[PDB]
Parts: structure tokens; sequence; C-alpha cells
């Protein structure tokens, strides 16, 4: 039960998390602008795209379409795209005035363990 691309990757594509973690991430950067996704639990063939502000995480479904491409179900059925990538779902949303209540500002990093030595 495992999966994987070849090829560079993001940062903010964490990966198959709870969502006491998808909060605890953003809590940790504390900025109006962090954001990060995730693998649903209830569907995979679905996404979770968390966005943090002014200590509000606001989490968005994303629900696969007929030509299996991931569009968030935020809006109604207007203001909508359609990307059939993620990556190319999450930039588009990068602007401000589309439907999140943040634009996204910095894509906030795993939580690997980090130990630094000298400064």
């Amino acid at each position: 039960g495992s999966s994987g691309s070849s090829g560079m990757v993001p940062c903010w594509n964490h990966g198959n998390i709870t969502r006491s973690k998808a909060e605890e991430l953003l809590s940790r950067t504390g900025k109006d602008g962090s954001f990060l996704v995730r693998a649903s639990e209830s569907i995979s063939r679905a996404y979770a795209l968390c966005v943090l502000y002014r200590n509000c995480v606001y989490t968005y479904r994303i629900l696969p379409n007929e030509d299996d491409k991931f569009t968030v179900q935020a809006s109604e059925g207007v203001s909508m795209r359609f990307f059939t990538k993620l990556d190319q779902l999450i930039e588009f949303y990068k602007k401000e005035n589309m439907g999140l209540v943040t634009h996204l500002q910095y894509p906030v990093p795993l939580e690997e363990e980090d130990t630094g030595d000298d400064p």
C-alpha cells in the first residue's frame, strides 16, 4: 500500500497525514500565508489543502472529476477551474481574491528531524 513518482518533488505536498498534523505544522510557522496538502483519509482519490490565516486552519477537500482532475470543491460551480496535476492546481491558487482564505505565501516545509551543529 505505497506510492511514488520519478522526478523532483515540492515540499507543500506532505502526503498521508492525520488532521492534528496538518494544523500542527502550520502552527509552527505561524505566518499569515502558510499552506500545505495531504491525502484525504476518507477517500484517497481526493486531497486536502490546509491554509492558515489569522490563527485559523481552513481545510479544503479536493474531489476528482470525470477526467480524474483535481478541483477544489469550494465555490459553487461558476468560479472553479480544472487541473489534471496537483502542483498545477496549487500554483494557480497562488494569487489572492480567488476562493481560499489567504493566498499561498510560502509552502510550509515538512516535519523532518533537523539537527544543526554550527549556526
